DNA sequence: CGTACGTGCGTTTAAGCGGTGCTAGAGCTGTCTACGACCAATTGAGCGGCCTCGGCACCGGGATTGTGAAAAAAAAAAGCTGCA
């Protein structure tokens, strides 16, 4: 086919900052739409 | 029904005005280079795609909490007295 477009996004930094503060804690993607 | 506000006086206060005198600092000019744009080549961070397995949604069952009805007490409340 093709390759869906490229979208940009901060949740990789989101993930890793949420890593530091609770290590044992993770993330809808609803809640990473907000973040 | 109780009194907080609005009105209207006389007394007091300091804003406003116009002026002067002083200089902090706003803002302008000219110089020079540190810093950011631009570029080309390099490459690794982050993208989409894909797979998985454990959180969480949903369920049923039981424990727990809170509500309302009725009956019965506690209490204020009300109408009813003669006196003074
Ligand atoms: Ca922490
Ligand atoms: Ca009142
Ligand atoms: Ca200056
Ligand atoms: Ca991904």
């Amino acid at each position: 086919k093709r390759k869906r477009s490229r979208k940009e996004s901060y949740s990789i930094y989101v993930y890793k900052v949420l890593k530091q503060v609770h290590p044992d804690t993770g993330i809808s993607s609803k809640a990473m739409g907000i973040m």
